[PDB]
């Protein structure tokens, strides 16, 4: 039972919550790859006996009562069919439990309160583009966010997956010219480029709201215009370096991520767009200025008239600080969700300490929890944590090209 | 089947071979990742003797020679009478650097190959440990022009107990406990000054007061030394523009010398071999003076700043912590002593990480560590994956002698 320590108070807790992983990670003994990002149907049953044992637990009702009666009819029905379908309960308490479970979450203090639109009697491209959309409009709420899965049909052995094709619902446009720069979003070049061959009128500039590749079972993507009023927009605005607006940025209101599989029980959900609302630093400090995202950081610097000359006047700091600051201010101004680093860190560690009292600990991945500025002003950063896999859980997929 | 590492900012991919040699297990398992934790006889002290052997004749490609061979066989002839053996200076020399080289918390890494080496094998007393100490500070502050540096006290062997130094580094500042429960001075240093008290030192009262050494000869109490005061050179803390910071007293010594590790080279232990080189401006400004553990003077310094304290989404903390880092760059510039920024280390940490790759086919990184503590995202090593893990010769913690 690993001995975790706080060292900016000198706490010590014991990970119990650690010794009920199962599906190994990347580390051995020899070697930590923790900093990576990407580390007979028998067994689908030994994964839903498990599963619903702690969704009656959670409910208290584990031992006598409809428990026993459950665990049958998950028994008799993969029998009979193979697979099996989840009761809408377990759905959304399968949702839930993946979203607590994700280590690399920083939100999670906010796990308990998620909408789950059950799409599974879904049969068409057109069908899960306004499923999409209800949950979109749903979930951004002019502006007043909530936290919102889609779960689509479950994989069937036999017969093909539904499946976004975008990363997120909410990106924009990647194109490049002769130089091979691009213009606009670079993380978003080949959905760009299978956009375009799928019968995509490109468009103007930096921020091209890309369309919806969505694919049905077997029969091939279709493109889907997404319209503009539903999909929110914040224009970036500096509260005093006035000349901060003619830069032109934008960011979207609502991250919401559309490629991941969720499981719960043992069934695959390839289709399953979860979203919720931004941390700032997601968008000031690395969609805009990583060096391969906007990269935008000597521009804001020059109109700041900082010494560009000498890395030791800090004219990176200063700049990402402010274009934070630019984040931050416009959100709230359009009146948008969104979160700063401080804050959102500081509710983590809320959250480690309910984990602790509940489950007894609680998967979290260092790297990815202390923010990408400002680390050790923040309470995570000195605060030791242990990763591991939990089910149900969020898990990456192949990209289906 | 080795580990293939992405960096992000650019694309590359390689594959470290290097950690397939990690004569070392760490605290991960198939099931849990434990790498954010800061803490993770003769037939096998003959196979790391060896190893290093084998080592250092690599190193002078000289491999497989006869001299080679003469060599192993004369320290399986010597662990054989005496249970121990004794390293020549060069191999010596040769093992403090690689030591260096594979330690992998630390982002200073590219200058691994210049470093000098003190041999103080011969010490025979706390007070001639006193000495070799004073020479090595007055060599690695250079005025200010620092040199990386490292004395090496007699290893331990058995029949006799450790030369130590009780000290974690040889310039510490003083942290005195109050009526109020707080501290004045460092927080971090509050049990080796009252070490310090109780061994018989007068203290002050300042929130600088430089430390004095408890120094440990073989199977003898502490003995206390002071440190000349101009030997330990000093930076006050003043901001380039912010005018009022040069009033809040600030202070920062000029020389990082780590005093409490333990050495380990072909399976001999040095527990006494403290080492030197230069600040990067983070240790200081955000770490020692920002730390709510520490001098903890971010809120102060917000407020002078007319930042708004009252609300985190002004980004108060991290404007302030900016300036302090500024105002420690131009202090330690203004003053000639050698210094880095968290910029300029981590560009070449990355040149450090190529050179590495050709020559080793990888490098130990702990990424959590060479990620500066601001501004990470805005460095090169954070978009770099890296693979953890220990090589040997090789600096460990060690407990505490009390
Ligand atoms: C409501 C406020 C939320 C905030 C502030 C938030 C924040 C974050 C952040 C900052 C990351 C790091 C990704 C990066 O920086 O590249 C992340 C990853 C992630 N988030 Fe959250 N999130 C929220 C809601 C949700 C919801 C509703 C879900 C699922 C239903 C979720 C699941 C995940 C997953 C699955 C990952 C990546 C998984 C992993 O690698 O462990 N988050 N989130
Ligand atoms: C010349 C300039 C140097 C710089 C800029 C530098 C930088 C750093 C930094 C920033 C850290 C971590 C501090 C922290 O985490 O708060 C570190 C750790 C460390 N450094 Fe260096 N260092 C330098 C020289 C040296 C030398 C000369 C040695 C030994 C001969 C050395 C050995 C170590 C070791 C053993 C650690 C701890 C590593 C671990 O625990 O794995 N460094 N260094
Ligand atoms: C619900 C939600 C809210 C939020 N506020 N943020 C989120 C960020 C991610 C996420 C996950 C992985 C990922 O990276 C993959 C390429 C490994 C990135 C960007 N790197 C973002 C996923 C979900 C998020
Ligand atoms: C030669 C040198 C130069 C420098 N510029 N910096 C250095 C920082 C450390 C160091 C080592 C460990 C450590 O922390 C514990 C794991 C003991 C800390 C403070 N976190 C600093 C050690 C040596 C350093
Ligand atoms: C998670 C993490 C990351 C990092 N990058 N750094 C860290 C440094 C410390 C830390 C805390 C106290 C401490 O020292 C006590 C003995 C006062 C030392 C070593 N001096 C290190 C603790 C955690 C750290
Ligand atoms: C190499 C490194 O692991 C990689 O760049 C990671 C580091 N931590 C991160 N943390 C978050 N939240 N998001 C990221 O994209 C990354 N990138
Ligand atoms: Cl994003
Ligand atoms: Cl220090
Ligand atoms: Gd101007
Ligand atoms: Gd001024
Ligand atoms: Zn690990």
């Amino acid at each position: 039972f690993p001995r975790v320590k706080n060292w900016e108070v000198g706490s010590i807790t014991y990970d119990t919550l650690s010794a009920q992983a199962q599906q190994d990670g990347p580390c051995t003994p020899r070697r930590c790859l923790g900093s990576l990002v990407f580390p007979a149907p028998e067994q689908l049953l030994s994964q839903a006996r498990d599963f619903i044992n702690q969704y009656y637990s959670s409910i208290k009702r584990s031992g006598s009562q409809a428990h026993e009666q459950r665990l049958q009819e998950v028994e008799a029905e993969v029998a009979a069919t193979g697979t099996y379908q989840l009761r809408e309960s377990e759905l959304v308490f399968g949702a839930k439990q993946a979203w607590r479970n994700a280590p690399r979450c920083v939100g999670r203090i906010q796990w308990g309160k998620l909408q789950v639109f059950d799409a599974r009697d879904c049969r068409s491209a057109q069908e899960m583009f306004t499923y999409i959309c209800n949950h979109i409009k749903y979930a951004t709420n002019r502006g007043n966010l909530r936290s919102a899965i889609t779960v689509f049909p479950q994989r069937c052995p036999g017969r093909g997956d539904f499946r976004i094709w975008n990363s997120q619902l909410v990106r924009y446009a990647g194109y490049r010219q002769q130089d091979g720069s691009v213009r606009g979003d670079p993380a978003n070049v080949e959905i760009t480029e299978l956009c375009i061959q799928h019968g995509w009128t490109p468009g103007n500039g930096r921020f091209d709201v890309l369309p919806l590749l969505l694919q049905a079972p077997d029969e091939p993507p279709e493109l889907f215009l997404l319209p503009p009023e539903l999909v929110l927009e914040v224009p970036l605005e500096h509260p005093t370096l006035e000349w901060f607006a003619a830069l032109g940025l934008r960011w979207y209101a609502l991250p919401a991520v559309s490629n991941m599989l969720l499981e719960i029980g043992g069934l695959e959900f390839p289709a399953a767009p979860f979203s919720g609302w931004y941390m700032s630093t997601e968008i000031g400090t690395r969609n805009l200025c990583d060096p391969h995202r906007y990269n935008i950081l000597e521009d804001v610097a020059v109109c700041m008239d900082l010494d560009t000359r000498t890395t030791s006047s800090l004219w990176k700091d200063k700049a990402a600080v402010e274009i934070n600051v630019a984040v931050l201010h416009s959100y709230q101004l359009a009146k948008v969700t969104i979160v700063d680093h401080h804050a959102a860190t500081a509710s983590f560690m809320k959250h480690l300490e309910n984990e602790q009292k509940a489950r007894g600990g609680c998967p979290a991945d260092w790297a990815w929890i202390v923010p990408p500025i400002s680390g050790s002003l923040t309470p995570v950063f000195h605060q030791e944590m242990v990763n591991y896999f939990l089910s149900p859980a969020f898990r990456y997929q192949p990209d289906p090209w």
